[PDB]
């Protein structure tokens, strides 16, 4: 029984190191994933700026040449401004979006970091090589569900230890009720 207790102990004591370098491990995937994202979004935000600068000096070409049958070029100008304003808009629309991933990205290295300050831990090696037979391997859409399988295992670990100790002190009272027998049976 004492032996039993022993090696509940010792899984007990690996699950939680395999389950962060899982964590660290799709939090990594993630961060990198958002990162590409937002440098994406930079690139586009660029992109628009650099059309909405262009947008504008077609506007004032246009303006100004109107300002110089004359009205038909005034309907050009129509045009222009009517194209930068949808451009405007599509302006605001980007930089949410690249706020939005910028935050985004955040929060991803802010947990990869985390996943890296809860992953950080050595002695892998053979107790690793336990762990990857015992625990599963976790999967990126596994998000919340490192958390659910690391209380499921640990409640269950909690309750063969539970288990383990009151077989163990029934087995003492036994052992002790029996030494105690034997010494009055014993004349000295």
């Amino acid at each position: 029984l004492q032996e039993q207790l022993q090696d509940k102990q010792a899984l007990e004591g690996i699950l939680p190191v395999w389950f962060a370098e899982q964590g660290y491990r799709l939090w990594l995937a993630e961060t990198n994933r958002l990162e590409k994202e937002h440098k994406q979004a930079e690139l586009d935000q660029a992109q628009c700026r650099s059309q909405l600068e262009i947008q504008k000096g077609v506007v004032d070409q246009h303006r100004q040449r109107y300002l110089r049958n004359l009205a038909v070029i005034k309907a050009e100008l129509d045009q222009a401004e009517a194209l930068r304003e949808s451009l405007d808009q599509q302006l605001q629309r980007l930089i949410e979006q690249c706020v939005q991933l910028k935050t985004q990205f955040d929060q991803a290295a802010s947990a990869t970091r985390k996943a890296y300050r809860g992953a950080e831990k050595g002695l892998s090696d053979t107790q690793r090589e336990l762990a990857q037979a015992h625990f599963p391997i976790l999967s990126t859409d596994d998000l919340g569900d490192i958390d659910e399988l690391e209380r499921k295992h640990t409640r269950e670990l909690q309750g063969q230890l539970k288990t383990l100790g009151e077989k163990l002190g029934d087995q003492k009272t036994e052992l002790a009720k029996r030494m105690s027998d034997a010494l009055k049976a014993d004349t000295g």
